[PDB]
This record gives C-alpha cells, sequence and structure tokens, in this order.
C-alpha cells in the first residue's frame, strides 16, 4: 500500500482504470474515421483533420486519467485498446452520429465515475471529474450535434455536394 | 567513350532518353488542359492555373532526367514531343480523368526504368528513380484520384455549379 | 479496386495492416513504461519523459504507414493494439532492455516487409521502407544499446544512486 | 462562333496556332542546346545558363500567343514540337550562329504575321506584335550578333581559350 | 556478439573496414596534391585549397562509414594510411586526371559495396550506400571530368597560361 | 634547388618531413581512440568527441609543419600513416594514459627537432618550433596529466560510475 494513498477506495481505482482504457478506444475509434476521409474515395481532408485532432484530444484526456491514477497511489493496469466496431464509415454525417454516439458513452461512464466518487466521499475526485471532464464532454456533445444537424440540413448523405461544401465552410 | 561513364549500359542511357521525351509529353498535355480551361465557353481560372502549375512540374521532372543523363556520360537525343490526344478537353472532372491516367502511364514507364536498373545492377540509378520520381508519382496519381473523387461527388459534370465550387474551394 | 492502385500486390497491403498494428503496439509500450516511472515508488521523471516520447514516436511511423496505405490504394483493417507484457517495469535497465529488445522485433519485421516489398518489385515501398524505417530503427537501437550499456557500468540496478543520476545526466 | 469574337480572322487565327508552335520549337532548340554544353567533353556552365534561359524565354513568347488566341475568341490546336535539326552543337560559336539564324527565321515568320493583321485590318494584333514580339526579336538578334562577333575575334572556334574565357566574362 | 547487431554479415562488416581504410586514402592523396599546388615552383592557390577541400570531404566520407560500423554492431579494425602513388604532381590537369581516376576507383569498391549488400540482404546498408555515397561519386566524377575538358581544351599542360587563368576564373 | 631555399639545411627539411608524418600519426591514434568511445559497449559520447578534437588538432599542426616546409623551399617527402598500436583502447583512464603517453614521445621529437635547429643555426626553424609547439605541447601533457589524475582518484577504472562522471562534468 502507497505511501502517498490516502482516501482512495480500490473500486476507485479500478474504476479509473477503466476509463484510462474507454479514452484510448474513444481515441482510437477516431484515429479510424480519420483515416477513413482520406481514402481516394472519400477524399474529405477537413473532416480528417478534424477526427485526427478529435483523437488526441482523448489520448489528453487518457494522460490526466493516468496521472491522476499515480497521484493518489494507484496502479495502472492497461487493457487491451478495442478496434472499432467498422473499418468503413461510410459518410461524413454518419462519422459524426457514430461520434456523437460514442461520446454519450463516454459520457455515461464518466457520470457513474462521479456517481461512485460521491459515494465513496472522494471529493478530489469528484472535483477531478466535474474539472476536466463533465464540462469537456457537454461541449463535445453539443458541437458533434450542431454539426449533425447541419449535415442533415444540407441534403446529407444524399448530397455529396452537401458534405463537401461543409468540410470546406466548417472544418476548414 | 566519355570520361566519366562508369557502370552505365546503353539500354539505360537510351530508356533515360525515352524518359526524357514522356516527361515533356507530360508537360506537353498538361499545358493543353491549361489553356483550355481559359477559353471563354469554359472559364475554369483555378483549373487553368493547376494544370499549367503541373505543365512545369513535369518540365522539372525531364530537366532532372537530362542533368542525369550528362552526369553518367550518355548522351541525350532528343525526340519530337507530340500533340496530346485531344484539342478539347470536355470538362473539369474528363481532364482530372485524363491527368490520372497520363500520370499512371508514366508511372508505369518508371517502374519498368526502375526494373531495367536493377536487372543491369545499376544502384545509382534505382536511387535516382526511387528518390526523385516513384513517391512524386504516388503523390500526384493520389491527389489526382482525391479530386475524380470529389467532382464525381458533387455532381459533376451534370452540375455546371459543381465545377464552379470546386475551382473555387479546392484549386482556389 | 481502387482509381489510384498499381503495382500494390495484396500481401503488402497485409503486411502494411500488420505493421501498422505493430507500430501501434511499440507506442503502447511505451506509455506503460512512461507511466511507470511516474509511480510514487519509483519516480524517475526524465526517464517517463524519453519514454513518453518514443510513445509519441511510434505514433508517428503508425502514421506514416497509414498515410502510405491509402497513398497506395489499400485499405486500412486496424486490429487490437494489444496490452504489454508486463505491467511492472521492476527497474530502469530493465525498461531500456526491454525497449531494445521490442525495437530488434519491429526492426524483423521491417526487414521482412522489405524483403516482401524486393520479392513482389514494389520499388516505391522499399524506398518507403529505407527511407523513413530502416535508419530510424538502426539509430534507435544503437542509443538504446548505449543506454544499457551506461546503465550497466555505473551498477544498475543493485545501485539505486546510478539509476538516479543517469536519469539526470543523460536523459535530463 | 465566340460570344467574344470580333474583328478576328480565321487566318489569323490559324497563324496564331502556327507561330506558337514556332515559339515552341525555338524553345525546344534552345533547350537541346543548354544541355549539350552541360556535357562532361564540352562543360561550359554558362553558355548552358544562357540558353537555358533563352528556352524559357520563347516559352513566355508561347504563352503570351495563346492567352491571345483565347482572348480574341479563336480555337487553339497544338501541333508536335519538332526535335532540333541537331543533337550535337559543336562549338559554343556554332550555337550563337544557329540561334541568331533560327532567331531571324521567327522574325521574318512574325514580319509575316504583322503583314497578314495589316491586309486584315485587325489593328489590335497589328499592335500586339508590334509591342510584345518585334523589339524583343531586334534586341535578341542585335545581342546574338554582338556575341558572334565576340566569339569570332576572340579566336573560336579554333581557341580553346577564347570559347572558355567568353563563358567566363560576357557569360558568367 | 553485439547487443545491437542484426542482419549484419561479417563479409559487410570486413568490406566496411576496407571502404573506411580507401576514403582515408583518398583523403590522403588529396592532401598531397594540395600541398604540390602551394610549391613556390608550382604556386596555383585555388588548385591547392581545392584539393584541400577535396581532402576534407573525403574524411567526413570515412567519418560517416565509421560511424555506421559502430552504429550496426561491427568492430572498426584500422589499417595504415598508404602514401600516395607520386610526390611530384607534374601540373594541374595531371593532377585532375589523377583525381578522376582515384574517384572512379573509389566509385567501383562502393559499387562492389552496394552488390555485396544486395547479395547479403542488407536493405539498411544498400540504402546507405545509395544516399550518401553513390550521388556524392557521381557528381564528383563529373565535376573533375568537366575540369580535365576545360583545361584540356584551354591548351594545357603545354600553357601556363591556361592552368593560371583556371585557376582564377574556375576554381577562385 | 629552390629560389626560395636560404640558411635551410636538408637535415631540417628531411626531420619536418619525419615531423609531419608523426603528427598524422598522433591525429590517427586519436581517431582510433574517438571511434572506440562511440562503441556500443563502450558508449562514452564526451570521451569520444575529445578524442576527436584531439584528432583533428594533430592534423593542424600537420598543415603548419607542411606550409613550413614550402615556405623554407623543401621538398615534402610524404610516408605511410601507420596504423595504432591498439584497436581496443580498453578504458577511458587507459586512453588518457596512453594519449599522455604519445604526447611525451612527440613532444620528445619536437625537441630533438628543436635542438637540431640550434645546431644548424636555422633561427627561423627554432623560433618556429617554440612559437608553434612547444608550448601547445607543454599544455596538452598538463590537461592529460590532470585528465589522468582525476580518474584515478575517482576510482577509475574499478568504478564504471566514475568513468561515467567523469564524461559528464569534466568532458561535457
Ligand atoms: C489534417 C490534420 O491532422 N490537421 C491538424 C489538425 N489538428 C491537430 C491534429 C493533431 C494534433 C493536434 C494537437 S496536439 O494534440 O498534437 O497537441 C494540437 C492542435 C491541433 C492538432
Ligand atoms: C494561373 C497560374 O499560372 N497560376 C500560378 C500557378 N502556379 C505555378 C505556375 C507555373 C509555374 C510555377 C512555378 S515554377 O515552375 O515556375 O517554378 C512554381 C510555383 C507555382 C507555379
Ligand atoms: C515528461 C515529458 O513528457 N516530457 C516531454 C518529452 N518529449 C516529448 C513528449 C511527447 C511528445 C513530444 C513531441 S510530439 O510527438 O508531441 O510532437 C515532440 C517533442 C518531444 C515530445
Ligand atoms: C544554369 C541556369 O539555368 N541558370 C539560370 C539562368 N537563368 C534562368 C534560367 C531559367 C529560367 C529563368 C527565369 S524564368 O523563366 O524561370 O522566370 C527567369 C530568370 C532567369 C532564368
Ligand atoms: C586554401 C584553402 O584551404 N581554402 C579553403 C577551402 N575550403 C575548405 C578547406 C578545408 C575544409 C573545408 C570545410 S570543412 O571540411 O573543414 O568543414 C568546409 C568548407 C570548405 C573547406
Ligand atoms: C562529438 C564531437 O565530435 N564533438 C565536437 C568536438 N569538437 C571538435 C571536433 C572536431 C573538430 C573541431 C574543430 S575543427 O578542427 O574542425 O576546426 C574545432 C572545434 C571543435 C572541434
Ligand atoms: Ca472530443
Ligand atoms: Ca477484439
Ligand atoms: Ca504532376
Ligand atoms: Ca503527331
Ligand atoms: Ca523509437
Ligand atoms: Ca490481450
Ligand atoms: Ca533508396
Ligand atoms: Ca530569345
Ligand atoms: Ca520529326
Ligand atoms: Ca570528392
Ligand atoms: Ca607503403
Ligand atoms: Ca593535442
Ligand atoms: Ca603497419
Ligand atoms: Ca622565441
Ligand atoms: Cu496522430
Ligand atoms: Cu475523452
Ligand atoms: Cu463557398
Ligand atoms: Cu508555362
Ligand atoms: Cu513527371
Ligand atoms: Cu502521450
Ligand atoms: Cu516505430
Ligand atoms: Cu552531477
Ligand atoms: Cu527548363
Ligand atoms: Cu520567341
Ligand atoms: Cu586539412
Ligand atoms: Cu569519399
Ligand atoms: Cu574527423
Ligand atoms: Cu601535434
Amino acid at each position: 500500500t502507497s505511501q502517498v494513498r490516502q482516501n482512495y477506495h480500490q473500486d476507485s481505482e479500478a474504476a479509473i482504470n477503466r476509463q484510462i482504457n474507454l479514452e484510448l478506444y474513444a481515441s482510437y475509434v477516431y484515429l479510424s474515421m480519420s483515416e477513413y476521409f482520406d481514402r481516394d474515395d472519400v477524399a474529405l481532408k477537413n473532416f480528417a483533420c478534424y477526427f485526427h485532432h478529435q483523437s488526441h484530444e482523448e489520448h489528453e484526456h487518457a494522460h490526466k486519467l493516468m496521472k491522476l491514477q499515480e497521484q493518489r497511489g494507484g496502479r495502472i493496469f492497461l487493457q487491451d485498446i478495442q478496434k472499432a466496431d467498422e473499418d468503413d464509415w461510410e459518410s461524413g454525417l454518419n462519422a459524426m452520429e457514430a461520434a456523437l454516439h460514442l461520446e454519450k458513452n463516454v459520457n455515461q461512464s464518466l457520470l457513474e465515475l462521479h456517481k461512485l466518487a460521491t459515494d465513496k466521499n472522494d471529493p478530489h475526485l469528484a472535483d477531478f471529474i466535474e474539472t476536466h471532464y463533465l464540462n469537456e464532454q457537454v461541449k463535445a456533445i453539443k458541437e458533434l450535434g450542431d454539426h449533425v444537424t447541419n449535415l442533415r440540413k444540407m441534403g446529407a448523405p444524399e448530397s455529396g455536394l452537401a458534405e463537401y461544401l461543409f468540410d470546406k465552410h466548417t472544418l476548414g
């Protein structure tokens, strides 16, 4: 038991590990989306850059959690980063829709992590989730929501012109 | 026989000459495309600038080969630069499609030039092709591929609005 | 079959995918090492920074390969990033030794990738491996070799003073 | 018949096309001369640079004409760029003499183009020839004349020292 | 057997050593030429500077090879640097001719080194030779070729004025 | 007999040649030491840089002597640069000890060169040795002495920590 450990329940420790893996999974899904839009038969460069940026963001979210684990005296146990559910993301709108869905899932897990921290009277971990994750999630979900709305109204996916112009004007 | 000649087979020499002529031909095809888009009944200024730039690029590719020929002690024998297969390129998408096709043909010739250099154990010429041509070809083909994809999805050629906006947003 | 595909054998395509996964695995192993040295009962900050840097380097190596796959007209198929063989890296010297070992394994795979490219007469892929990977591997292996040597001579791992000073003077 | 066409006789249009091809031919001859002086058994670097510059100048002369054709509503029809009369230019003086001769021929064609424009009462085309070509030709011919004179007086071609020093002092 | 050694055949190792010695020999020959032109009865200062520069260039070529040897896990075994075939280089043209000859010999050895690397499936060593040596050799040989040509045409060696002016205008 | 020769005895001339060869030998020994410390099983980077610097210093010492030879009207006759007595320098301390020993030997030769110049009443050569060599030798010997002392007191060679820290703090 670590010299620095204080008020850090083994349930929280294990949940942080589960959360670390999910951020890496989120990161990985976005990496897959990113390369998809670089395919010569898709070729939406800004969609690619956007999702490549999201990928590195999710990585930072993982780093912060790993840091937290060692700051608290817990032990990091890493698990396989699972490949995404699809290799082919079909369209710009569909990728946004899958992204929105993924972010809500990460958010649900984070909310249960906060519940766990409240239940265990770990107020340092509660504030840590609120400060670095909860509003970041709310912002991400809303932005993805905004994108899905604009793509739908522009006539995507039955309009290839729509995805082209959105790539230029919103993501460019 | 040149004072500088070393390990330079007469088959390679002649193939370099054939390759020089092809770069000039590629350059010439692009020059034709370039002026086409400046026609008052076509008037796509950025398509014109793009193909005018491609023309001068193919010229540099020719210069590098001519330089190589004299560096190795071979003799340059120049042949007529043949006019392109068409005077009228029909549309933006069609020009891109013809360009992609042309670049693949130049690439095939370059790959056979590399085979010839491997077969003749000319490793200076092999590296010369790899370094200055092979990846340049791969990049060009992919970019042209990307363009053809975006034009097709935007509704070209049955959409004049599509070619207009692509000229503005991708080539502008 | 892609509009851009030329001279790109399905065996090479699949091998690039296998190589992509290995770079990500290498990246992941280094991430694990990085966080290990941030543990309060290890606390070697520069060892941590060094391995964190190696992690992002292996990521770039993966990006370049993914780019190559789509440049050539192949399709990226991503696989799970497997967790490392150990959660606890024991010591500075041991991590270096595991790193050297890992890099030699990545190098062996890259050499077989080059053999495959030679065998398939894909000279663009051969040069791609030589240019961006082979010397990077040779440099990495030698640097890791240098580190293992200095740590061993300093009296590691039976000297905690040795690992402390190496962290300060070589990695600082 | 073009929306922009006005006072532009089909004889002028065809003559512009013939002139375009000649500028490209002139450009091509100069390119041949340029590489000749880079041969290891010739090795006059400044003669090479001078003729390489002349080559690109003749290209601009072609561009201006192509521009003119489309400005006037004519249609560009490109023809093969014929290879030069010689692959081996023998000496510095001989290349200058061939260049002077070529320029006078281009000038004669331009003068007949002006006659055609006068005869057809196309004063825009007449001024276009006067403004951008006639004095450029007069300057070129005189400069080439000056060079041939100096080379002859210096003792070329029976003096290799003469061609060396002229390369250094006039073209350097 | 080194901790870093991988795919590095003992034949390649020994050939690198033989090549190291030759670069040093080349360096030494050039040093001899350099001082020769500083003799009061020769006194061609720029010929001296040119060959002094060549000497240090060949030294760098040796350094790069020594670096390569230790990067690969081979052991450097150094041999005597043999003195040149002549103490008296006779003339500027003769030194250039001896230099051209020497460089072709170094090039032949490098080409056999590449063959050895191909035969041993050492693609890191093959690329190393291509990248850092083969084109450097091609450039050197051609430059020396150019110099010998100009000196011969200027009337060297029966013209002391020729060697004087070449020293001033080409090497100055 | 040279136009510039004055008061320059053939014994001095020959001794300068013998001294030139020794500086080159010293240079060569240091080059060998330099690469030794870059071996992956030695890996003392600053020891390597120090000895690499010593190597180029001994080269300058050779240049100055060659210059002197031609300034005085003597003729340079170069001899083989002999390889060092050892390929493997064993340790940092041992290399310093071998270096100190070598420098004393060069110094002894220089002192006999001065004696020769005094005996031959060549006061230009005497001052040349005093000015450019004798104090440089005294400084070098003392510095090497200082290094050997510090290494011995630090516990080298039975302390690998000692050689590591000396590499960092004195040579870094
Ligand atoms: C096509 C493309 O990739 N465009 C750039 C998109 N933006 C980005 C991508 C990756 C990382 C980024 C980072 S960082 O996480 O590395 O700090 C910071 C800021 C922007 C980033
Ligand atoms: C309408 C139009 O022509 N726009 C400019 C397009 N870009 C270019 C065209 C021609 C040559 C270029 C060159 S260079 O080959 O001359 O160096 C370098 C960079 C850009 C170039
Ligand atoms: C303790 C710690 O992390 N220190 C910084 C170590 N260096 C680095 C770490 C991660 C990424 C780096 C990157 S980049 O891949 O992001 O471009 C570029 C340069 C250095 C990098
Ligand atoms: C050895 C050599 O080539 N030297 C340079 C000679 N000058 C030139 C050559 C080619 C094009 C030039 C151009 S432009 O047409 O590209 O604008 C403008 C100005 C000078 C130019
Ligand atoms: C008369 C005379 O010696 N003139 C200077 C000639 N050029 C040179 C000589 C030696 C070394 C040089 C180096 S370097 O190898 O030291 O980096 C770099 C650049 C030029 C160099
Ligand atoms: C690892 C390594 O090599 N580090 C640099 C060590 N210092 C030096 C090495 C070689 C030549 C030097 C020279 S000069 O002789 O080229 O002028 C001047 C100053 C320093 C020099
Ligand atoms: Ca996000
Ligand atoms: Ca799985
Ligand atoms: Ca191109
Ligand atoms: Ca024809
Ligand atoms: Ca690495
Ligand atoms: Ca697993
Ligand atoms: Ca290569
Ligand atoms: Ca002209
Ligand atoms: Ca013909
Ligand atoms: Ca050289
Ligand atoms: Ca001998
Ligand atoms: Ca010294
Ligand atoms: Ca010997
Ligand atoms: Ca004195
Ligand atoms: Cu990335
Ligand atoms: Cu996240
Ligand atoms: Cu717009
Ligand atoms: Cu142009
Ligand atoms: Cu090309
Ligand atoms: Cu990171
Ligand atoms: Cu890697
Ligand atoms: Cu210290
Ligand atoms: Cu050009
Ligand atoms: Cu012209
Ligand atoms: Cu020197
Ligand atoms: Cu060399
Ligand atoms: Cu050196
Ligand atoms: Cu010395």
